[PDB]
């Protein structure tokens, strides 16, 4: 749907993202695009530090806003951690904070890198002409050279552009309800679980892209955020803009609305609870853009497709709306070897609490099962 920033094409990814900015903010965009040498010479910090305030009035559109947000984002991490050795900073300076607060309550996302700038809104095609495929595209930042930042974002930006195929479908399954057209809602069902497993597939090609040495030990650090983290147990200091600091969680990939958006759409009662893994899928949403924000929530208030599917007696459409459970099931089942590949294994050969962590993610993925008709 058009009035939830949802690209047929590219689903929750920015379509076309902007790649400049005004020749007002260069400063800024100097910064960013020399990140690696910035951080590796040692010479990020001071040149984040002699930056002047630039005032946020000459970002005329929404895309010029999420590049602003994308390029602030990372030098606000470049700037925390620094070399990404443990000498990091704890107050963001006031000529950067202040106008990455301002923007970021512009845009109702937290001032910190979130998957929205670092994924959905970082990326180029090289030829537009030609599709939209890995060696087509290419990223707009990274951080240090061997990041592997390409292959991560890209291949979680092409999962994302996976998606949309199944995501285009929505409308047509409520629609489908509300006419009683069971033929339409079996097809579109069925539809949905196929491009539900095409994204499976694509989610193969992290391997080829990103390897796990470099994700968890260079990526993954600049990544990461400032609530609960014992370098920065207070969070981190806005200065100029708020006295106290703030917690914010790092832009880790669960902050996709890829996974939730088929939950809430199949019944599977993920945000239903007390429980930990309902507080943390449900605090992820206040990562997510706000238009994406009310996708969701518009989806929750629809009829529900479950009861609709267990109403009818109907082998068939239980069949079709369990191929679209299985393939969530599968997802995160492939998910869960990744997170086992590229944090778990490279952690216990010494550096993510490792067994509460695979427990969440054990418990979503069994809730999803939980949720098969049979
Ligand atoms: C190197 C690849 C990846 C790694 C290491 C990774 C890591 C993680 C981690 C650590 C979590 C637990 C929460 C947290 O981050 O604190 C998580 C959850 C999650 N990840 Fe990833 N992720 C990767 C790729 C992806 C991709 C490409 C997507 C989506 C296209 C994705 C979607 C999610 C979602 C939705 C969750 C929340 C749990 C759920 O909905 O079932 N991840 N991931």
């Amino acid at each position: 749907s058009a009035a939830y920033h949802i690209d047929e094409e590219v689903g929750f990814a920015l379509p076309n993202p902007q790649e400049n900015l005004p020749d007002f903010y260069n400063d800024w965009m100097f910064i960013a695009k020399h990140l690696p040498d910035l951080i590796e010479s040692g010479q990020l910090r001071e040149r984040v530090e002699k930056l002047n305030m630039l005032s946020i009035d000459h970002l005329t559109d929404h895309k010029s806003q999420r590049l602003a947000r994308l390029v602030l984002g990372c030098i606000t991490m470049a700037y925390v951690w620094g070399k990404g050795h443990g000498d990091v900073r704890k107050v963001l300076p006031r000529n950067i904070a202040v106008p990455y607060c301002q923007l970021s309550a512009a845009l109702e996302l937290p001032p910190i890198l979130v998957y929205a700038d670092c994924v959905l809104a970082n990326w180029k095609k090289k030829d537009p002409n030609k599709p939209l495929t890995y060696e087509n595209m290419d990223v707009l930042f990274s951080f240090r050279d061997g990041d592997c930042s390409k292959g991560f974002f890209l291949v979680s930006l092409l999962v994302e552009i996976a998606a949309a195929s199944a995501i285009k479908v929505i409308p047509t399954v409520f629609k489908a309800m509300q006419m009683q057209e069971r033929d339409t809602l079996l097809k579109a069902l069925l539809e949905i679980a196929s491009c539900l497993e095409k994204a499976l597939q694509v989610f193969h090609q992290i391997h080829d892209h990103v390897n796990p040495k470099a994700f968890f030990s260079v990526l993954r650090i600049y990544l990461s955020g400032w609530k609960g983290n014992p370098q920065l147990s207070d969070g981190l200091v806005y200065e100029g803009f708020w006295e106290d600091p703030k917690e914010f969680a790092g832009g880790s990939a669960g902050q996709s609305s890829v996974f939730q958006c088929f939950d809430v759409l199949l019944g599977i009662q993920q945000t239903a609870g007390g429980g930990h893994a309902a507080q943390f899928l449900q605090d992820m949403r206040r990562y997510m853009p706000p238009a994406h924000r009310n996708f969701l929530c518009s989806l929750e208030s629809n009829p529900s497709v479950r009861e609709f599917v267990l109403s009818k007696g109907d082998a068939g459409l239980r069949e079709a709306y369990d191929a679209c459970v299985k393939a969530l099931v599968s997802l995160r089942s492939y998910h869960l070897q990744i997170v086992t590949k590229y944090i778990l294994i490279p952690a216990s050969q010494q550096p993510t609490g490792g067994t509460d962590l695979m427990n969440f993610l054990k418990t979503v993925r069994s809730t999803t099962e939980k949720s098969l008709l049979k």
